[PDB]
């Protein structure tokens, strides 16, 4: 059909946009800023403003992860789009905010949240849906309850906007949007690419490997510095395609007494078979599986020879993925790359100045930023760095605003947990924080 | 006496203004911005503007190079200041540009330097004054031929200002402003106050040591990175104190016969103390007396013991003062830093960013900087940076604007050999420069 | 002003062809396959076929060295062009091989060069002209020394192409395409660019180091 297209990553950023391509728009007869009606599985829809995009291709439409949730689908799966031409200027809605993301936060929640979000954007909504507000370093999750033209409209200038109190609990299949995603990842395009090409066939349609006789990739093992994000490519490839993940951190395991350690190991590969579709991440390989000569120990040979027995020990495996992190690939033990096991290795290299700055977004998202505040430029003073340290460069940036008003706020009393959303980070907190 | 000064150095750049401190300009009755008589030797004097300095010491004046040379003296002479109310606007003046300084040159002298020089500045200019114009990446030095009050004036906007035809010779006295100064020198305030404070009396006062029997220092040795000025530092010195100076390059010696070598070494200590006082600067001294096991020739050892004679050879000597620079106290022969000889050391470290921001001001003195142009910023993006790499630095930065410009130039004919007065290197320039 | 370009390197392999921008051509009135008239320096011109490239500055127009050499001109150069509509079929051409590429030839160069050459090609020759044909693990230089109509024509079918004998001495200022050029180097593009960089002023406008105080790379 035209109407049924495939679901694709977001290149713009704002949660009420989804994309297509400037032909598939002209097929569909859809007009630039049009509000459409996305219909997705388990008999979900979504309302959102469609634009187009010169690099969406044209079977695509391209979504960010809060859309994908309310229509309960992943990337690769298959939405219809329609237009909706009798939507209506909404009289009133009502929101609730999700009681897990509102932990602490002592504001207006309408002032703070809602109202700025809202205000003059025009943003269609459907009840049921649940949709993301940023700010005061922050994510607020709200849940539309009602809406007075049910059950969707746009929320216009004239919109009348109810949160009357009591934050509402989080049902199961509602994932929240603090778990990580591709989104949550800068700088790595091109082998965040190949990963996901690798884990596709397995991960998403694992009955294919009961019906034919080709083998996936098994392990998949990520090398470059610390800091460069490589626990989290495993953790967001495992949301994303809905797979099971679990966390084998190598000093927790070595950590344990012999042979407490062996029986970790075994558990760790039993409850992921048991839970496949999954992902196996071991983090700190070299702590469990150091170049063969570089053991001392004899538990620790021991250690080494479990775990190849463990990924030998996978076949089909229902459809188990096993990835490790280290930091260079002669770190580890040779075995491990023989041909059943780590037969697929990724570098996730230092991240350029482009890389660089979609870390710097990444990590402001939840802040408010002065005007003179250019992430391009903090781009460029940072070239030796990777993720980790952006990440603390704006944390260090924030914390240092917080600070220059900390004096001030004592003194003409002590809001203190709160106050936080008006406060902005200013290029000369950033400045400080650059030179530390 | 109270008109009576000490030469400091200036920390104002204006080439017309003299710094006195508040308490001598009430003593002398001097008002902030008053046009001073000042005089100094050979019977030369100086019309320059009074400011206040808070640094400046009552006994002293701070005065720029252009200044000194004006009135034949150098830093720690004595000049007498005195108000000078009778002074006139000119109604003309007449200055032709220093042949040596105009090489190249196919401006309108005028309209390029002289018309922008004065414009709206009042500056005071005496007749026989050598001063000094900087713009399109050179410095032209003009000499006042003639002007209409009397010896002096005022260039006030009504002031007809003449340079007919026909550049002059450069007299004997005259120094070119082209010659390496301290104002050169950027990020070595200490070690250059300390070599200062070493070769002052020996080289400005060496009646001295024929009227007692206490030892100066013979041989003064830098130490530090490719780079960072020792050269520089050498050459500033010896033309500050106006002493003679002899380089030795240790290549150019070693790249000689076997005997050619040793006799190059002997001519330039005899020409040194037939001139003294002299600096004589050895560039290199690890190519000539590397450490005495990494030599292997046998005229290699040869040279080195030549210089050892040398050195130990020059008591009080004419007054002639030995510096070397190398890039490690460890890589020379240890036998070098005896006690008759390289018993000084001064270590001419990486410059901090301060010391960066006075380098980068030293190398762009003769450009147009567009408006964005942030030195401090070059200064915080350059940590590694050693002088050597500022200097480059700008000269990328500026080689960049000009090839911006070349395509335009040639197009619309090609000024070529010119219009590099209007051109301006902007920040871009510097942007593109940092990342290459 | 709007007629004048600024040399650069072919994308188009074949000598007769220079590349301009689409908008460039809109500005000049150029029809695609237009015969053009490119004047360079020390009073040379050539004539050649004009297409569009959509990778060509607006300024720039796109040559072989082939070209820039009839137009004893050099990549970053102005030369100017204009259309050239007079231009008619030949009647003859006369061609003589440069000596110094022809040496160990013993080959029929009509019946091996010069007929595949211009073989329903409809190839612009300007008299004076030294153009290249490859063949036989060789690449023969020939000079273009009469045009029946004169001084340059279109080779159509009906043109008759004459050699007549006695291969003729290569010229002070003819530099051979036997020379290296960029067109000679592959692989190297990102290099090769910034090695043009650092060596663009001080070596084609070295006038400026004259004029100025800022230190090239040595
Ligand atoms: N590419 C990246 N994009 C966004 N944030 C990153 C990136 N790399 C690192 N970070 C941030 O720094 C932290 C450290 O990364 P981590 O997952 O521990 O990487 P590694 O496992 O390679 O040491 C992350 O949790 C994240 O907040
Ligand atoms: N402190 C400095 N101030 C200004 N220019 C400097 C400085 N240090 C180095 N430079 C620049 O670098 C050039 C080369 O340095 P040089 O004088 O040879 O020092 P070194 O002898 O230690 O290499 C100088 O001519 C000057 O242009
Ligand atoms: N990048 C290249 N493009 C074209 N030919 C090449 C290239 N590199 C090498 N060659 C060929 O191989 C020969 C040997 O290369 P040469 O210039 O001697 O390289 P090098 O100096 O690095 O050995 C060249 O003359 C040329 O024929």
């Amino acid at each position: 059909r035209p109407n049924r297209l495939i679901v694709d990553e977001a290149i713009n950023e704002d949660n009420s946009v989804v994309s297509l391509s400037q032909p598939k728009m002209d097929e569909l007869q859809l007009f630039r800023g049009d509000t459409v009606l996305l219909k997705g599985k388990k008999r979900r829809e979504a309302v959102c403003i469609v634009l187009s995009d010169d690099t969406c291709s044209d079977e695509k439409i391209r979504m960010n992860r809060v859309v994908r949730n309310n229509l309960r689908v992943r990337l690769g799966d298959v939405i219809s789009i329609q237009p909706c031409p009798d939507v209506k200027y909404g009289k009133r809605i009502h929101v609730l905010p999700i009681d897990d993301t509102v932990e602490g936060i002592t504001g207006n929640l309408f002032e703070v949240y809602l109202k700025p979000y809202f205000l003059e954007a025009y943003r269609p909504i459907r009840k049921g849906d649940i949709f993301l507000v940023r700010g005061g370093m922050r994510a607020v999750e709200f849940k539309v309850v009602e809406t007075d033209p049910s059950p969707y409209c746009i929320v216009a200038p004239d919109t009348v906007i109810h949160c009357e109190g009591e934050p509402i609990k989080r049902e199961d299949e509602e994932e929240s949007l603090n778990e990580v995603g591709y989104d949550d990842i800068g700088g790595c395009r091109k082998q965040l690419a190949q990963i996901k090409e690798m884990v596709e066939l397995p991960l998403r349609h694992p009955a294919l490997f009961k019906a034919i006789g080709v083998k996936p990739p098994r392990g998949i093992l990520l090398y470059g510095p610390p800091g460069t994000g490589k626990t989290l490519i495993a953790r967001a490839v495992a949301n994303e395609t809905g797979a099971f993940f679990f966390l084998i951190n190598g000093p927790e395991i070595m950590s344990k007494l012999a042979g407490e350690s062996e029986s970790n190991l075994r558990k760790a590969f039993e409850e992921a078979a048991a839970n496949a579709p999954a992902i196996i991440f071991i983090d700190e390989l070299d702590a469990i599986a150091p170049k063969r000569e570089k053991t001392h120990g004899e538990v620790e040979r021991r250690i080494v020879s479990q775990l190849l027995t463990l990924m030998d020990g996978l076949k089909q495996r229902a459809h188990v993925i096993v990835m490790a992190a280290t930091n260079r690939p002669n770190s580890i033990d040779p075995a491990l790359r023989r041909f059943g096991r780590f037969d697929r290795e990724v570098d996730i290299g230092i991240p350029d100045a482009t890389g660089r700055l979609e870390i710097l977004q990444i990590h402001t998202k939840n802040m408010k930023l002065a005007d003179d505040v250019d992430l391009e430029q903090v781009a460029n003073e940072t070239h030796g760095h990777v993720g980790a340290d952006l990440a603390a460069l704006c944390s260090e940036a924030a914390l240092q605003a917080i600070r220059k008003k900390m004096d001030l706020i004592d003194l003409e009393d002590t809001i203190d947990a709160e106050v936080m959303n008006s406060l902005a980070v200013t290029m000369d907190d950033f400045r400080w924080a650059l030179s530390q």
